[PDB]
RNA sequence: AAAA
RNA sequence: AAAA
């Protein structure tokens, strides 16, 4: 009986995410009711397997109106109506939905950072999500249901929904991480850590700053390692565009730690393949041929034949103070990576995990499972995946009443088609 | 009496845009109240258009129930509640003291977030909200503007042809594009207004991740329109920077060839950070398949290869090379850039063989303002020229790109 | 009011199919029903669309039985069905229907070879393909309907496809192909012929004789500008595999008419391209490097080197006299193209269409139209297609009563969903 | 006491089908195949196939030809006990079920097709339902014994082999003895891989690339570890198969099997390797080793438009292509496979392993409800994949008759 | 669409 | 069209 009804927008996350918001509120409709004003690219009834997977069963009716205000009056007026999200869609079909419709409830999400927006539900954290009456104007709890009837336990998760799996996770109550020990991380562990952004660097703000000026960059093969993917927002400037360089030198080393042989796996050659894969999610290899291994002045070196050459200022970017400080003297220049801060802000849960079970699955030694538990009680195992471009982690959930990463996995491929 | 109120956002754009809007149905306000959410040369612009008003921001906070209470503490006639979030919206058009509500609808988003005047004016309706009925156009003239020169962007000058339009008749004299020479055609591709059929297959490589290779003439014909071609939402931008076409463009800009070189090495320069750290060292046909297949050697991306050359994309193909051949024209017959086809024509006049010509905006067969071309280090600018005070617009336009640089 | 129903099988092909069957002998119904066993692994969305383009606008409903011949029993009995289709699905299924259905009539597809089923709609030819009422025995013949409300014309159509929309055109009368002298065709044309399977070689047979008996080919480089595509069949046996090796100094050939230089494009190197093209979908590139071997002597030379470090009988194929004799004198056992038949049966109009479109798309003079034309009425127009691995061809309707094409775009995605 | 079927245009479907009412019981005197097309099986060793299980019969093809008018007319008057329609096209199932004298139409109701059109006890029977179509009871099987043998050896393939475990079951409990799996050695945890009894994880990224169009190249690890599983897995039927034949795991695969202890494992990698492709001779790379197999893969990449994707079972090499930008498939993770996997293969890996273990020589069994059947020898031929089983039981003889099937299928 |  |  119960009907839920919302706005249709030519964004499909948005109606989709308003949706799912308000089945956690406790929410069991029959009936979902989308008003469009132009008829839909393409849906699917994958909304409604995913839905199930929560415990609700219902009709998802398209009723699609066109342009006219008065049009709009008529059907959502004389339409049957229990519950009335207006959050996704054009200003003026929320404006005739809370006027005219004969619901008992209207709602909206409001979302304090609209930055955070527009991306899979439970990615932005639920205290900052808020469901309000409209009417009334009071915050409403989420009540987040159980999943149900999942016959598969593994699923495909990229980075952002899974940090959106915890953060639904989190909703029942304390979300831990095992398999790595916080407070004595290992050579590897510590690099995860500063590649996740849980500790970073406070030179990382010059970065920032040499990028508003339009500065190039040079990095050397740490900051490949520690900052990871993280690089590419430091070093991208809207004005200016992408001011990293691809440095020969950077990519030499990071070639010959990893490359060169097919030497069994230690903890250098993890820390190394890190740093080169991320150089290579940021550059084609510049080397076509070349191969010439210096280290420390050769970074400088080649820093200074690009000086003599471009207009633009050229700055290196360094963990090392020895070799910043050479550079210094030949006049560059520097950025040393040094002060280290541990985030009290918001990071990458979910590169953080990528990156531990990529150091877990590949490691000598004794390793470690990287496990999600909810409540002290184990809910999930990860293990990494091969397609590298395509990033995603492998999620084998142990709990059937927590497979929120099947629910994720159907949606992340409803985001993908538009 | 009459006052005009709208919603604080975020963005500037919209407010701005919002205010704008209503002017242009022919209001003139002495009091605009914009009500925020938060402490977040205006008067000069509405001053050009002969609105003298006082432009007060009146921070309300955060909450419905704040908004519910305070908006109504205020004399208004009308509000107009397109910016800002929903909720705003929604207390705004129940609990004013507005005898009119408006909302001013893009038919289509995507052409939103810009300069005024730069969504096409008949994609842009101002409603009641109440009635629906669409509110007409009453666009205002410039007044007390004495600069007559202006410097205006590639979408400014779109939008100065825009707002134009809403006067008459809008025309470009010193200009026939028919027997278009080699320069020429090249404008009108680099425009949009003729488009290669080829172009969807660069679109839906790119949704598929491929990265691209494309050699001097893609570069050239295609001009800026490139960006949006390559760039998918997943993988971001798929292009990469030839160090084989980069030698080329570089090489010819060390005079008709030479205006199509510059042309190519100025988009290459907007799209790319040009590669310098490559050791490629060749700047012909052989040296792009070759630097292709290096590039394809060595990365986890699949390589695709761009050119507008049937002879190098076959030879390309005959060596295992994914390649897109730009050889069919269409007649685009929607929405293209007549700034950038403008500012092309423009640098193309200044070095033509013949004799030199004046490229002119006219309203109703009345010469407006004349387009000047306009040489900076770094910006990317076209000098226009006045000499009808009544349509100054392009001084709005200036002053409003500097106040959404701000951002 | 016409309640079309029909049998689900775990094939979504011979479903499809048969309701397209059914549609082309003039029947309208305005709901379908799909009886199942087992609920489909995927689904299907396209489906209404492709009917919608052909005047029909049903529902089409999944009715979900399940294991148990009174289950089919009973669901069946109390199931108003008006015609029923028993084409698809287990035989316990269409038994089940034939007895305790108050359906009017129930038809069957006769198809009487089977090893052209499975495909495509409309890939076998019409004439090949029967619609029998099971009661009576008589043949209901065709009544193709038009294309409605299909203003996108422009479609990507696949081999199979394009055979496809020439044999369903053919259903409304004489189908011709314009751009080509069929009578008098210059190099090109001729070898498009011949790739297509419209002229064949009798010594074709030869190949197939050997293959059985377990030799090994080298064949230079017009056997593969000639025969194309077609010679994969003729190599392969399920005994003893794929017989071809990849000729060193065929490459070496067709690598210097084609990759060498980017020479200006006339009519040989379009051939040798059609040759590198057939060579690389047979083989990968088999010389790492150069032995800069071409000509006559270099194809025998190789296959002596090869019998006489391998077991399996070594053929060398031509198609030139001069060089299969002198391979003869040189104790080579040859099969020698020479003897042209023109088939009169199945050959591949789709594969023609292809070459030809790419013949025209980048050749030298006078530019020539490749198009499809109904009773003397232009209704399509050919283009090559960028995409050499998920082979299409761009067809552009100029007539919106015949865009079959975009049912067929429509149809082939569902079908590539396996 | 006649019996009908179907004759459609596959043998296997009707044979099988027939094959099958013999196993509920039936003992016929008359077999009637009614046929569509002219055509004859040719030969067939079925009548005395039938013998050795106690069916002294005569079998008799009716044809009749295309038309639903002249099945109609037929069928009345033929006078039949049991009829099969399982086999040929639908509506010759369909008169026989309407006009037919049968007293009782059957139906040989298949669970999952994909198993199907194989030798007789491929499929495990309880995936085979074999139903009377008027109400649809399930009819219980009542396996024959075999009878009149008297030759205890046959030649089987792996289809056979596991055909033969399959029928054996019908009886009660099969085990194999002379064989503990548990405490696996180096090459019986080969063995279980090749089975499919243990499969590795990343065998869906296999596929999973497959179906995408990509190409592979394999290590000498995967030939040997995944075996002829592999052509499965490398198989997509919209591009076929996508499995290169590397010369680098040729070179080292031929340097260890042409010129044992720990040979065993590079044998069975090139059996499989043969199996799958005709090898590279055409080919100029020499190297057999680490890098070699990296580079070829990066030759390759280089010069064909297919995405190119590297398997092995070993990190370090993985992780070290992946450091050059090769896409990169590594076997790491194991799962014991909860449904069906190869009993044959595995049978047929630890018979050869068997004639090479260190120490003792341990001979392979069969047993029926703790009594020996049959033994498992390794036999050795140039293009056999054949296993030597030698029944003792006389009364469970059925790798004879399956030896018959398997010759009147091989002429296909 | 001749063990779906 | 989660602050045109």
């Amino acid at each position: 009986m119960l009907i839920l009804a919302t706005l249709g927008s030519d964004k499909s996350v948005t109606t989709i995410n308003a949706i799912l918001t308000e089945i956690f509120t406790g929410l069991n409709p029959n009936k979902i009711i989308i008003f469009r004003e132009d008829p839909q690219k393409k849906d699917i009834k994958g909304m409604e397997k995913a839905l199930e997977y929560l415990g609700v069963n219902t009709l998802i009716e398209e009723k699609v109106i066109g342009e006219g205000i008065k049009l709009w009056r008529e059907k959502i007026r004389n339409e049957e109506i229990d519950i009335f999200d207006i959050t996704p869609g054009r200003k003026y079909m929320a404006l005739s939905a809370t006027y005219y419709s004969r619901a008992e409830e209207i709602r909206y999400v409001y979302l304090k950072d609209e930055r955070e927006g527009y991306n899979i539900f439970g990615y932005v954290p639920f205290e900052q999500l808020k469901v309000i009456n409209v009417r009334i104007g009071d915050e409403i709890p989420y009540d987040p249901p159980l999943t149900q009837n999942v016959n598969e336990a593994e699923s495909l998760l990229d980075v952002d929904s899974l940090r959106a799996f915890i953060n639904i996770l989190g909703l029942h109550g304390k979300v831990e991480i095992n398999g790595i020990d916080l407070e004595n991380p290992d050579q590897v562990e510590e690099i995860c850590l500063f590649r996740s952004g849980k500790y970073k660097y406070e030179e990382e703000k010059d970065i920032i700053k040499e990028a508003e000026r339009g500065s190039l960059f040079l990095a050397d093969t740490n900051v490949y390692i520690r900052l990871g993917n993280r690089l590419r927002s430091l070093v991208y400037n809207r004005k200016y565009g992408f001011r990293l360089l691809s440095s020969k030198n950077t990519f030499n080393e990071l070639y010959n730690h990893t490359a060169q042989d097919t030497q069994k796996i230690d903890e250098n050659k993890v820390k190394f393949i890190l740093g080169m894969l991320s150089y290579r999610s940021l550059h084609v290899p510049p080397i076509t041929s070349q191969v010439r291994s210096s280290g420390d002045m050769g970074l400088i070196n080649e820093a200074l034949e690009i000086k003599k050459n471009v207009e633009d200022n050229v700055v290196l970017i360094t963990a090392d103070k020895a070799l910043g400080l050479t550079a210094q003297s030949k006049g560059l220049r520097t950025i040393i990576l040094s002060k280290v801060r541990k985030e009290i802000g918001e990071w990458d849960i979910g590169e953080l995990l990528f990156c531990l079970s990529f150091y877990n699955d590949y490691r000598n030694g004794i390793r470690r499972m990287i496990e999600i538990s909810l409540n002290g009680s184990k809910i999930a195992e990860l293990h990494s995946y091969y397609h590298l471009q395509e990033r995603r982690v492998k999620v084998r959930v142990v709990d059937k009443r927590y497979n929120y990463p099947k629910i994720l996995e159907i949606l992340s491929e409803i985001l993908a088609t538009a």
